[PDB]
Parts: structure tokens; C-alpha cells; sequence
């Protein structure tokens, strides 16, 4: 029960803040199937921030949970694919932690709308 434009403005700002936590930019674009050709063998729905931006502008995120779901997919795919002792796995743990705080604050703002 809110206006669309300010909500999407909020989601754009939030997506920017999540990308800011991915300082290595390892989640900015789809996992390169050229360098990881077996990636799709158990990752049923790849996700990344560029795809999220396209989903956002295509009006596919009309509530906070659908936006947060795809962010969680970025995290969960990375934990699933990579061994625990890798930089990638620890980066997803850190993104889960730092992104979670970004998301909680953003959701508080959406709920005021
Ligand atoms: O799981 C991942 C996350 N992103 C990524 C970027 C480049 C390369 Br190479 C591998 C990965 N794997």
C-alpha cells in the first residue's frame, strides 16, 4: 500500500549499498561460465547484482521480500558452489553479514511508506 516510484528509488539505493559491500566485485556480474563451466550442474538459479538491477528496472521487485530473495540467492549459490576454505565462500559469508544489516535498515524505511 505505497507509491511505486519511491519504493523503486529505495530499492535502487539499497542495491547500490549491497554492491558497495562486495568490494571485490565478485558478485557484480554472472559467474563466468567460461571460467566455471560446471557451475550450472547444481546451481539451478544463478544470480548477481547486474541481473538484480535488470530485474529491478523490469518491475520484477514489487515488494521487499522478492528483492531480498534474489540477494539471498547470490549468497546461497556461492556458499553452495565453493569449498569452505576459499576466498569466495568467506566473501559470501561476509556479504550475508554486511548485506543483512543493509537490508534490515532498508526494510524499516519501506515499512514507513
Ligand atoms: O561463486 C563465484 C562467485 N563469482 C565468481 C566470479 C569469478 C569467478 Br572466476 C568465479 C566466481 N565464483
Amino acid at each position: 500500500e505505497m507509491q511505486l516510484t519511491p519504493f523503486l528509488i529505495l530499492l535502487r539505493k539499497t542495491l547500490e549499498q549491497l554492491q558497495e559491500k562486495d568490494t571485490g566485485n565478485i558478485f557484480s556480474e554472472p559467474v563466468p561460465l567460461s571460467e566455471v563451466p560446471d557451475y550450472l550442474d547444481h546451481i539451478k538459479k544463478p544470480m548477481d547484482f547486474f541481473t538484480m538491477k535488470q530485474n529491478l528496472e523490469a518491475y520484477r521487485y514489487l515488494n521487499f521480500d522478492d528483492f531480498e530473495e534474489d540477494f539471498n540467492l547470490i549468497v546461497s549459490n556461492c556458499l553452495k558452489y565453493n569449498a569452505k576454505d576459499t576466498i569466495f565462500y568467506r566473501a559470501a559469508v561476509r556479504l550475508r553479514e554486511q548485506g543483512g544489516a543493509v537490508l534490515r535498515q532498508a526494510r524499516r524505511q519501506a515499512e514507513k511508506m
